[PDB]
């Protein structure tokens, strides 16, 4: 059932966006309700629809085919059919008094006889061609002859009637009226490409023949809305819209002795059951014929060998399903099959294909069942729900072509062997799909090459620790052997091998000139054959992407027999880690290539030189030899350096340099290179301005167990600093030169300036980690302000923490997104805290002043966390929380508090005189009066205590007070409230006498009228509500 609205979507697509006319809307309708009613079916309908859209857009689909071998694309169509841009198109103005055929003979003639795009080959092709011919002709391309016979059209009747010698008159005085040809040729020309348009109309017209039936399918797919196809230079109709009438005939085998013979065509023979009894059966012959040959053998029972008598002949593709195991050997009885494909549900498989047959062993729910092949051409083996089943390949017989294996195991028990032998290349493709608690361990693989194997791959699922959320994995051992790897004269044929990710794995093939390593690994050992020729071609490539070692890589053959010379790795679209390279034989190293290839540690004696090339960069862990000369490239290289005797250059990009001992050796030098470049001191004390041996770098940083005590930082525009064996002093330290701490030091870290002598001396101090950060001791003697940024690397929240010693610092200010508690002990000339800038949900700053100045303007200002601000009892403060749930301290003088958004709490820990008191400026319900610290004789009331002292309309603030304090307060202090000049005060009685004495009882002011009524009191804690 099509609503109307359905069939006119139909209908503008397939007309490329025009609408229908009023009179045409009428007809879809009944097309309709006749489907609403049952009187039409829905495929009925719709065909219809399409149908009327003929004239309009088929005119151009197959004209277009025949004319220039290719369907316009749809974008051509829409300027063909209906478009803005085209003033006259098909559906449009111009065209409006044409009929059916006369378009199909307008467009003809345009793509065939004129500048049209077919003008060459069509005039190339039909030339000196009669006109009988012609139209016999192309009735066969178009309307099919075979076809149109059976259809029962008679080919004769019709061919003759269009080349009879009225209609060619017709036509001659046509073109000669219409087009602009006067030549005798041209109009000859033109008159064949007149009847090969009427050809076509009469074929779309009763829906017989090639093109008619194609053409329909377009406009089907065209019709929802988008084509499927759609090649940017036009579609070929026959290629995508395929026919294929024909499928041959399909034959039944019975429980008894079938005789059966194929049409020499695309024919099917099913082997079922019947009463659950299996229909192939004793003395049954099969026979194909042409070659789309297919038998389908099903069984519930297994699968156990050919029945006697049988024999399967002609039958290019055999495909056999048991609901049990499967037993079969097709070397023998049957002849001519091209494909083998087995298929088993939770049980065995054992099956041996002859050559030039393609294996298929499919097998679902393994479980403990194994999989076992042999013999074939290209096999595949293709098994899911594994565990305890091995898999096992070309154990008895090899296969001719390439093998294919790939397990999969959800289980937690771990998933069996796998073995290849023999073939040209061998894949061998394990997954594990185990749950997010529980490991699954992987299988151990063995490949061992015949002599036509060139290349083996190995992957597995990546080795993970199981986790609350992440599934567990460890890899299984990989063996590949070539065949003439024992030998001592046999060539031996493994090339290349591919790992994605592995347990303890081997190769050992004398012909191996490429590893390709993937994922995650723990060991590989690769030796050589035992080829007792001095070898020539000596070059591992060992390619790289995304590898991680638990251990080594090693050449196992350099120690007692002849290894690699030059080792080549191409790091590969993401970083790779080998944790140990050893390669005893090993002269030259290249590492090249897209993204970071590390070594954490070679083992490399003979080296005589190492090259990076590769653009992210390289870095090796381990401490070159004093004789090893290594040569960077563009992107940050990164090395460790003894006394060196060679030229070591870095190359361009932001390189670092570690050395063990601060000079050189016989000469012996290390140059930077362009770009930033660290310098990084692993030793005693340094002075590397004064070295010419050094050259080229920007940055110094002292890190390293044997990192400590004085170090030059002049001629230097930044510093560094690390983990370190003690105490570290860094002197004459230029004007903008900052320090970041990267890990937590060792001892005191003194900064000592350039120049420290003026007034206006600016340090910039960065805290730089992914966790918290215990920077330690830093002094900066003689700076006036100092900056700390702390610095959070990772997306969770941290707090670092530092002692600052800068004795003639006026200024601290704070920025960065992690927290700070600074120790800041002796830091007396400080009257500016501003940690304003600081940002995240808890990067919390506690901050103390030291500050002794009697009188003194201090200002202290929190930042977005929860911050702990003390001032100084000597001072005036004005402190200032940001977000969050700060704690500002009282200690004695006229503060000032501002507690900004957030729950904060005023902490009050001095009394006060009744001129020097806190003033509260924003208190709001959230906040918290913590009163503890002046609970002189016992503690705080305890309840809800809320109702405002009141006094006379000319009260001053002294009368407020001794009214306020009035009660006795020698036992037991206690809090009471009022409001003055519209202001709120809040007072702690501890006196005998109604005299508010300034020594012992307290006073807080809070700006505003704030109503403390319903407000209640914690331990001594009062919640404002
Ligand atoms: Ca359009
Ligand atoms: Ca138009
Ligand atoms: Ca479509
Ligand atoms: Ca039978
Ligand atoms: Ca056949
Ligand atoms: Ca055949
Ligand atoms: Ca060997
Ligand atoms: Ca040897
Ligand atoms: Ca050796
Ligand atoms: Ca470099
Ligand atoms: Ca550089
Ligand atoms: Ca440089
Ligand atoms: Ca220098
Ligand atoms: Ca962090
Ligand atoms: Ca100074
Ligand atoms: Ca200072
Ligand atoms: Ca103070
Ligand atoms: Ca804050
Ligand atoms: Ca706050
Ligand atoms: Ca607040
Ligand atoms: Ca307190
Ligand atoms: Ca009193």
């Amino acid at each position: 059932a099509y609503t109307t609205a359905q069939l006119v979507t139909a209908y503008t697509n397939a007309n490329l966006g025009k609408a229908p006319d009023a009179a045409t809307t009428l007809t879809l309708d009944a097309y309709a309700t006749q489907t609403q009613t049952g009187g039409l079916s829905d495929a009925a309908a719709l065909t219809n629809t399409l149908k009327l859209v003929n004239s309009t857009t088929a005119v151009a689909i197959q004209t277009y085919q025949f004319f220039t071998g290719v369907a316009p694309s749809a974008a051509g169509l829409d300027f063909l059919v209906d478009s803005t841009t085209n003033t006259n198109d098909l559906n449009d103005a111009y065209y409006s008094k044409f009929a059916q055929e006369n378009r199909f003979i307008n467009f003809s003639i345009n793509l065939a006889t004129g500048a049209g795009a077919g003008a060459t080959a069509f005039a190339a092709a039909y030339t000196g061609v009669s006109y009988a011919q012609t139209v016999a002709t192309a009735y066969d391309k178009i309307i099919g002859n075979a076809v149109a016979t059976a259809a029962g059209v008679d080919v004769a009747a019709a061919v003759a009637f269009l080349s009879r010698q009225a209609n060619i008159d017709y036509l001659t005085a046509f073109v000669r009226a219409n087009t602009p040809f006067t030549a005798a040729a041209d109009i000859d020309l033109a008159v064949k490409a007149a009847l090969i348009g009427t050809i076509l109309n009469a074929a779309t017209v009763s829906g017989i023949g090639g093109y008619a039936t194609a053409t329909a399918a377009m406009i089907n797919d065209l019709s929802d809305g988008a084509l499927s196809t759609d090649n940017a230079a036009g579609v070929n109709l026959f290629t995508a819209y395929p026919s294929s009438g024909v499928s041959g005939s399909t034959l039944s085998l019975t429980t008894g002795t079938d005789t059966l013979t194929g049409t020499a065509n695309n024919d099917t023979f099913v082997a079922g059951e019947v009463a659950g009894a299996a229909t192939l059966t004793v003395g049954d012959t099969l026979s194909g014929g042409a070659g789309t040959d297919v038998l389908n053998w099903v069984q519930a029972a297994a699968v156990t060998a050919l029945p006697t008598g049988v024999t399967i002949s002609g039958i290019e593709t055999m495909n056999v399903t048991s609901g049990a195991a499967i037993t079969l050997n097709t070397s023998s009885g049957v002849t001519g099959l091209t494909a083998l494909n087995t298929n088993t549900s939770g049980a065995a498989q054992t099956v041996t294909a002859g050559a030039g047959q393609n294996l298929t062993a499919t097998t679902a729910a393994q479980a403990a069942n194994n999989v076992a092949v042999d013999g074939g051409a290209n096999v595949t083996v293709a098994s899911t729900g594994v565990t305890s089943g091995t898999t096992t390949v070309g154990a008895n017989s090899a296969a001719s072509g390439t093998v294919s294996v790939s397990v999969a195991n959800s289980s937690t028990t771990t998933t069996g062997a796998i073995a290849v032998t023999g073939g040209t290349a061998v894949t061998v493709a394990q997954t594990a799909g185990n749950a997010v608690n529980t490991t699954l361990t992987q299988a151990d693989v063995t490949v061992t090459g015949n002599s036509s194997t060139t290349a083996v791959t190995v992957t597995q699922t990546a080795a993970a620790t199981a986790g609350a959320t992440v599934a567990g994995r460890v890899n299984g051992a990989v063996t590949i052997t070539d065949s003439a790897a024992a030998s001592a004269t046999t060539a031996g044929k493994i090339a290349t091998v591919t790992l994605g990710s592995f347990g303890a794995a081997t190769i050992d093939s004398s012909a191996l000139t490429t590893v390709n390593l993937s994922g995650t690994g723990t060991s590989l050992g690769i030796g050589r054959g035992a080829l007792t020729a001095t070898p020539t071609a000596n070059t591992l490539t060992l390619n790289v992407n995304g590898l991680t070692t638990t251990g080594a890589i090693t050449d196992s053959e350099a120690a007692a027999d002849d290894g690699f010379t030059t080792i080549n790795i191409a790091g590969s679209t993401a970083s790779s880690t080998i944790a140990s390279l050893v390669a005893a034989d090993a002269t030259t190293l290249n590492i090249s290539g897209d993204a970071r290839v590390t070594i954490t540690s070679h083992t490399a004696a003979a080296l005589t030189g190492i090259t990076v090339t590769n653009s992210v960069g390289a870095t090796l862990g381990a401490e070159l030899a004093t004789g090893l000369v290594f040569t960077g490239g563009a992107g940050a290289d990164s090395i460790l350096l003894g006394a060196t005797t060679k030229a070591i250059v870095m190359g361009a990009g932001d390189d670092t340099v570690t050395v063990s001992s601060a000079t050189l050796g016989a000469g012996g030098s290390v140059n930077g290179g362009d770009g930033t470049d660290v310098l990084v001191a692993n030793v005693n004390g340094s002075s590397f301005s004064a070295d010419p041996a050094f050259g080229g770098f920007e940055t110094l940083r002292v890190a390293g167990a044997a990192a400590q005590g004085s170090h030059n930082a002049n001629g230097f525009t930044a510093l560094q600093l690390g983990a370190t064996a003690g105490a570290t002093t860094f002197t004459n330290v230029a004007v903008n030169v900052g320090l970041t701490v990267l890990a937590a030091p060792t001892g005191t870290t003194t900064v000592t300036l350039a120049n420290a002598t003026g007034t206006s001396d600016v340090f910039n101090l960065t805290l730089s980690s992914s966790a918290a950060l215990a920077a330690g001791t830093v002094a900066l003697a003689g700076v006036e302000t100092v900056n700390i940024a702390a610095t959070d690397t990772n997306t969770t929240a941290h707090v670092d923490t530092l002692t600052l010693q800068a004795t003639s610092a006026k200024s601290i200010v704070v920025t960065g997104n992690a927290g700070l508690n600074l120790t800041n002990t002796g830091n007396t000339a400080v009257t500016s805290f501003d940690a304003s800038a600081v940002t995240g949900t808890g990067s919390a700053v506690t901050f103390v002043s030291a500050n002794t100045t009697v009188g003194e303007v201090v200002t202290i200002r929190g930042g977005a966390g929860a911050d702990s601000l003390t001032g100084s009892a000597t001072a005036n403060d004005t402190i200032i929380g940001g977000a969050g749930a700060d704690t500002l301290v009282y200690t004695g003088g006229t503060d000032t508090f501002t507690g900004g958004t957030g729950a904060d709490i005023f902490d009050i820990n001095a009394i006060g005189t009744s001129t020097a008191f806190v003033t509260i400026t924003d208190a709001a319900v959230g906040d918290k009066l913590d009163l503890v610290g002046i609970s002189t004789n016992g503690a705080i009331a305890d309840g809800a205590f809320g109702a405002a002292v009141t006094l006379g309309a000319a009260a001053t603030l002294a009368q407020y007070l001794d009214a306020a304090a009035a009660g006795d307060g020698s036992g037991t202090s206690v809090a009471k409230w009022f409001q003055f000049g519209g202001d709120t005060y809040v007072v702690v009685d501890s006196s005998a006498g109604a005299t508010f004495v300034s020594g012992a009882d307290a006073v807080i002011k809070l700006t505003g009228l704030v109503t403390l009524t319903t407000s209640a009191f914690a331990t001594e804690v009062l919640t404002l509500a």
